[PDB]
């Protein structure tokens, strides 16, 4: 049906839907919602609706615009709009709040709990605000407007707003003539009779792509998966025991990263990675490519002893499951028994994105030839050695 | 007017989406969803909807509050809501579950698989439930819900609720008069004719701040970035081959964390972090500060040999790229050749967030003087030693 | 029924379509031409997927594994109701594509016409009311919102007459003025062109992205700047970062990362010593994530030449009672020539063995240790490292 039964009922919904849209927003035209900057638990916004109009109106409203009148602006009602019309005449809205610290917007100091909008009845006979109410409720459903309560109220002026001296639910106004005229008594001359439209702020508020809206405390971000109907979720939770926040990824079996860094006592590192290393024949350094470091982090390295013997070049330690060790070179150049050991040196230097590792094993004197890779009292870059190389980045 | 059908339908979808919302939350107002604590496979909730109302209602419902009434309390339906009216009248909902361990919530014992909400038909000609159901499907599309999988059922009571004895798809009820009239034939006086609603959300549904809307399977969470037009995305996926979920973060170059923990065969670890260590002059114990462990984790330490010789005090190993080693102290007190080695001990003890590290090197007898840091057959906490200290936390 | 919802829903979808160069990683078909104007028809074949029972025009990725981006359903027909879909008029401008010689234009403008078929033509003002209220509800603005009469043109239609929505509503003289020109050579229609003026929400299908530098945040009791995360692009390193650093601890189950293109898990360590008796040591291999293989490395921590006559199992102190002499008794510690640590993976268990070479002529000629070799000695502690990699 595209025919408007009651123009007035239509207007009540049209205005209400925009009040709802406004109450759901933390930002408007990329600026904080004005209503959220104060810290009182209540505020009454006036029937003239200046507070709902753009600040670039001929008469300037309270709703922020972007830097430029250049761009299209988000808006709620026309600059000249007036809803103080008809039998149900807009009377203003009561906003209720609670204190709120937004995790990322410092300008926000409270959050909307509930918005109660009042539409004063100006029909000749008070009782038939009941009929008026019903057409509003009908029109809500027709226009897909979802409010959380409709009530008939009596409101008196307050210190800075209005309060409800008496309230009766819509249902009990039509379907309970005992409570109905129990309520209309109180309709004295400094009280205003009105339809009250309540909007509760629920978990249904949309997560905006600008990140202006936070996930509720203890809520979860979830995926459907091919595992079936079980959802895979993650969350940020705060534990009072220890007073630390946690990004809880434990419903997921594997977190799969590319680059990865973390902090240890203030310092930033990447996870250590390790390799098994031995020297090649010939007595030269073992060259190991330096890992690539993320921005701002420097290369680190450590070599530690795994296996060793005093055989020097006469060995093969490259297999992780067995060691071949043929003895120490004797003065006549032949392989003899394994000499006794006095020390091991492992040195490393980074040049040009390559680590050069050098080593020597010190042995008892008088065994080795005077000259050569194994000579004097030293086995140089020996094959009779395996080490584990550790690499990581840090700042 | 016969737009009583569309209005009845609006309420059906309104209630059904709140029921679906409730079913998707493991916590409500910071407390475990009451329906997830038990361990049965199914449960039927009653048409009176007490279970869906807040416990702070004049007549208390079962939905928890935060405790502090100052707080915004999330809610699903009004305290005086009653959806047992109209041609499609709420009759209760069937929840099916599977057993479940929540990694961070010990109070949870099961997981919702699905919820079906039943609306019994109170029209006097049964055949016209198809017509009523069409309005429901229409109200569903308007709110972003799927138009598929609606069913017309016959349900009967048993001790734990109502079960379906017969079912036909909305589509077959409409198009296949033979199937329709065969289904209706089983609609005996003892069975309740109902529309079975199980809402499914289209991909266009907005994400909500309570987390109750999950991402579609294979959907990603994406950010615009200064890199240009390409998005940067993460996703949660289930591999049917390995039967594991993965949080794929690889499309991002670096995952940058503060504290970090992970699991290895059921145990919680932090990443190993390492320092290069040597003893300072004088032969005394060394102190290394313990890393700060996340709540619940305990400090671990391991020291491994990197370089060593029998020089004892006559050495400097503090550089990673060179070693100064000047031989073992002889009996006259002068530096001599390097003595031969029998062993190396690295020892460590945790005291008040400090690791006390001691070391010694056993050597052949009859070299060292009889007194001093290096004496007898022992080099105490020698300088001629470098070791890598590994630290991590675990439970 | 759902007429007003439908008008805005179709119009938004068409607008979305219009705004897209590719649909399902294939060129938007409407761009593969060079004409300045095209009218697309009421039956909406052009907006339906090609894989519909009756083929539509919207391309497909080819493989049905993933959900195919779509606009309307295969059976959709919006030619009902008092606001009945009449077709969409697109205006284009010239374009030269860098890689596809068939793309020769880009969209400049689209308007969707919904013809009026209500009992009384005057009631189109009411119908336009529901539409505009729905449109604004969803964060849209209509561009030149107007009621029109259209006649067939060279291409598509031209608007022979038009009245703004406000004029039709607030000027009864302008309205019948317009309404009387409604002859048989024209169709009465609502002309809808939607612009997104509200900020939009993140969506279940993941099609909408967080804005550059947006933070995704969670309320907590810890307060500000402790529960937010973001993806930012560092302009100096030209790298993207997932920034979790506000949160005290990221707590994972399994975890993998890449080192120079290779996938790893973090190394995990244990303190190990051999049991009495010279037997080999078994260490259970950690569980690897799908497609990774086990790695192991043992390194020396403490040792002596005591062999069996020792206890190194305590991390804080070492007992070493000397080397077994020829008569089988405990004597002085022998001198050393080497240490081997060996390991082999067999059926999810790492078998670890060790030997310490020592000076000859000390050990007895038979027994647990003989010759010049200590096998799997107690006088040793090593650190064992495990990780997975591909």
């Amino acid at each position: 049906e595209l025919m408007i039964k009651s123009s007035n009922a239509f207007d009540v919904i049209e205005l209400s839907s925009q009040i709802q849209r406004y109450a759901s927003l933390s930002k408007i035209n990329n600026r904080t919602n004005p209503i959220l900057k104060d810290n009182k638990a209540k505020e009454f916004k006036d029937a003239d609706l200046k507070w709902l109009k753009l600040e670039n109106c001929p008469t300037a409203g309270d709703v922020p615009t972007t830097g430029n009148n250049n761009d299209l602006q988000d808006q709620f009602i026309a600059c000249d709009a007036d809803y103080r019309k008809g039998d149900l005449s807009y009377f203003g809205s009561q906003f209720e709040f609670s204190t709120y610290v937004h995790p990322s917007n410092p300008e926000i100091q409270r959050q909307i709990k509930q918005v109660v909008s009042y539409f004063q009845y100006r029909g000749m006979e008070r009782a038939f605000i009941g009929d008026a109410a019903g057409y509003v409720i009908s029109e809500a459903k027709k226009k897909g407007f979802s409010a959380q309560d409709y009530r008939i109220v009596l409101i008196e002026p307050d210190r800075v707003g209005y309060f409800e001296s008496n309230a009766i639910s819509y249902e009990e106004f039509i379907e309970n003539p005992s409570a109905r005229e129990n309520f209309l008594l109180k309709a004295t001359k400094d009280r205003t009779l009105a339809l009250a439209v309540s909007l509760a702020q629920t978990g249904e508020i949309a997560m905006q792509r600008d990140g202006s809206v936070a996930f509720l405390e203890d809520s979860e971000l979830c995926w459907d998966t091919a595992a079936g109907s079980a959802k895979s979720c993650l969350s940020v939770r705060y534990d009072t025991v220890g007073n630390k926040t946690e990004l809880d990824l434990k419903q997921i079996d594997v977190v799969s990263a590319k680059g990865l860094s973390f902090e240890s006592d203030g310092k930033t590192k990447t996870p250590v990675v390790s390799t098994y290393e031995t020297f090649q024949d010939g007595g030269r350094a073992k060259t190991i490519n330096a890992i690539e470091c993320p921005t701002g982090l420097n290369n680190r390295f450590a070599a530690v002893v795994s296996s060793f013997s005093t055989a020097g070049q006469n060995a093969n330690f490259s297999s992780e499951s067995a060691k071949d060790s043929q003895g120490t070179t004797q003065k006549d150049g032949s392989k003899g028994p394994h000499a006794l050991l006095s020390g091991i040196s492992l040195n490393w230097t980074l040049t040009n994105k390559v680590w050069d590792v050098t080593a020597s094993i010190g042995i008892e004197s008088g065994i080795l030839p005077t000259s050569g890779i194994d000579s004097g009292s030293l086995l140089r870059n020996p094959k009779s050695l395996s080490f584990i190389a550790f690499q990581w980045c840090e700042n």
